[PDB]
């Protein structure tokens, strides 16, 4: 007989989030130290992330079943709708932002209504891309460069960076890179001429790529092959999510200098402590860095695992404190729709929770967002040049 | 006994849209030539435009009452949710995009799901700001300038413009203007010095303001007073919505050259034909340019009027063709929620409609959007320098 039931809404592209979600629940149900006498059960629904009404409808159906919390892994398009639904129903909403096609994340810029209590906790850290890239270009004493971004990137994400470089009098070009690079560059040679080409080549000597790894790979290869860059060029690629396979391929395809900036996770070193966090045992497929799955995990997958860990500890604490409120079957858009009476106290318990997991430490600040993040800085073989985090800033000279 | 009932959802800031909506219905119900034996009735609801679940909920309640079409005047935050609801319920959705606080419009960038038929018709024309401003800077042979934007503007709206000026090798600075200008500029003098000040003054010799009129007025006054600009400066202000009072105040507060770019509406000249479109008589408060109300109308107000005119003609045609489908009471998020069976044919009738109204001609292209728009270009007293539209382009040399 289950009294612990959670709901999950996933974008159709988030099959790996669903896999890790289910594995996390499995791991916790094997853990005798957390929720000693209660199993966690769940209901999952996949939706078209670009259909906010579908998102709301299917979230509402989960709330009718009865849930303690709603986990979502979805993009910005439906995020606002789910956040506002959660606010109306007092269902704690653990929101894991997914980027589109591996493009670098930008804030959802949601301007969600602040009249009502906010039932959404943002599991992924704030987007710090603009801060990190400013620090790195400053260290390299750049004065003139071009920013290339892919067709999915939201340039509001660099608006602060653009303001700052302008204030400092720099010569910064923007350019969207079409999903089809060959046409873009082929068109370029046909239309331009020697004096113009030399100018473009000069512009390409310093660039920043704000794009998904696949497009960057293709983009680098095409300019290298067409000799638009040479051994003196220096490109910076920045994206929270670039895996080791991507890094090696980027280095392999590029000539000259490459700097790679990606998110990193501060997890224990010892083999023993790798698949353990205290007495919680993690399935080897997620924590062993020799496992093929673990190496192929998306960043959102790591946050989903830790989210389930955090929820389980919150439910445990609520039971231990003898302040349990039973789940309720809710209804959306009905004459007597009413919020979950247990919601406010559950939200507060979750909000002050903290766990050690696959991402490092997951916790929430007063603004309802995870504050913890670390970036590593690689440089061309390839080696680790430094680290960045929003607290201590840049460590290790570049 | 009414068989013609429409619904409207308005942002809390859209009281004038509601007023003009009601006046339009009144005007049509007085018109014996359109809907000769049927009165139009309606239900209006105001919502927090930043609360997409509230928007959906209240739209759903209107659909439960029974409506032939849904008119909305709202910002991008809830637009996606209402569009996807309309798609699910097959309710024709006449969407009038409102900008926040008079900031220049940018596309909602909605990436709304295209698997399903699109029941939304976009009443306002596409955002052409980026096209117009490119043409004007080219005519002035600008090579170096700064773009100032207000705190609400979505810079994705100029991403194409930024790409183009980069391609042409221009030196273009960006800067957000905080809602509080004095602090921004006061901070500036305290921190900077003669060599830096001369450089900033030089940067301010050519600027584009992408902001609401109120902030522009304040911004111009503060730089003029602090002598950061002089008689040789040349600023361009661009916004669909700048009324005559705003224009005069802008000119009055500015020194040097000012170019103002705003939307204009090609309506008849003759006094008689001003408050008439064929045999349809328009209330004098909306069409007489000597009336105080008409002079204070927002752009969205004009589109709301024409939208009601267009819907009435569509209903008329549907009746005349003997293809009427009665409204139905629909339910959202229920076990047997079903779309309106009359929706597909009503959508198609509306989509191919066209009326002469307060905006000029309102009609829809194959993409479901109004294609018609005209910009006028004013220049400093003040006079009309030229016109722009996406068909014939720029007319009258600047
Ligand atoms: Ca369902
Ligand atoms: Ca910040
Ligand atoms: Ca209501
Ligand atoms: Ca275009």
């Amino acid at each position: 007989d289950s009294i612990i039931h959670i709901g999950a809404i996933f974008d159709e592209s988030a099959k790996k989030d669903d896999e890790v979600f289910r594995t996390a629940v499995g791991d916790l149900n094997q853990n005798e130290e957390i929720l000693q006498t209660e199993k966690i059960t769940f209901s999952v629904t996949f939706v078209d992330g670009n259909n906010p009404f579908q998102a709301v409808q299917e979230a509402c159906e989960l709330m009718n079943q009865g849930i303690l919390a709603l986990v979502s892994s979805i993009g910005c398009t439906s995020a606002g709708s789910l956040q506002s639904l959660a606010d109306a129903m007092h269902i704690p909403h653990l929101f894991i932002q997914r980027s589109t096609a591996g493009t670098p994340r930008s804030g959802c810029g949601l301007t969600r209504s602040n009249r009502n209590d906010d039932y959404t906790l943002s599991v992924r850290p704030p987007v710090y891309l603009h801060d990190v890239i400013l620090r790195v270009v400053t260290e390299y004493a750049w004065q003139k460069f071009i920013i290339f971004y892919d067709s999915e990137y939201d340039i509001r994400g660099i608006q602060e960076f653009l303001d700052k470089v302008s204030q400092q009098g720099m010569d910064v070009a923007l350019q969207k890179v079409e999903n089809n690079i060959n046409k873009m560059i082929t068109t370029l040679f046909d239309t331009m001429r020697i004096e113009e080409l030399n100018r473009y080549r000069d512009t390409l000597r310093r660039a920043i790529l704000v794009m998904n790894p696949a497009t960057a790979k293709s983009f680098i290869t095409e300019v290298v092959e067409t000799n638009l860059v040479a051994f003196d060029c220096h490109w910076i690629i920045i994206n929270e999510e670039i895996n080791d396979v991507d890094v090696q391929e980027l280095v392999r395809r590029s000539i000259g200098r490459l700097t790679i900036i990606r998110q990193t996770f501060p997890v224990p070193q010892n083999i023993s402590q790798r698949c353990f966090r205290g007495n919680h045992r993690i399935s080897s497929t997620l924590c062993d860095p020799k496992d093929p799955f673990a190496q192929n995990m998306e960043i959102s997958n790591l946050y989903i695992y830790d989210t389930v860990l955090l929820l389980a500890n919150a439910f445990h604490k609520k039971l231990e404190d003898r302040k349990w409120h039973s789940m309720a079957s809710l209804s959306c858009i009905r004459k007597n729709s009413k919020p979950w009476q247990g919601g406010r106290s559950m939200l507060e318990t979750i909000k002050k929770g903290g766990v050690s997991g696959l991402t490092g430490e997951l916790e929430f600040g007063e603004n309802g967002g995870n504050p913890n993040v670390h970036f590593e800085i690689l440089g061309t073989g390839v080696r680790k040049l430094g680290c960045w985090n929003p607290v201590t800033g840049l460590n290790g000279s570049l």
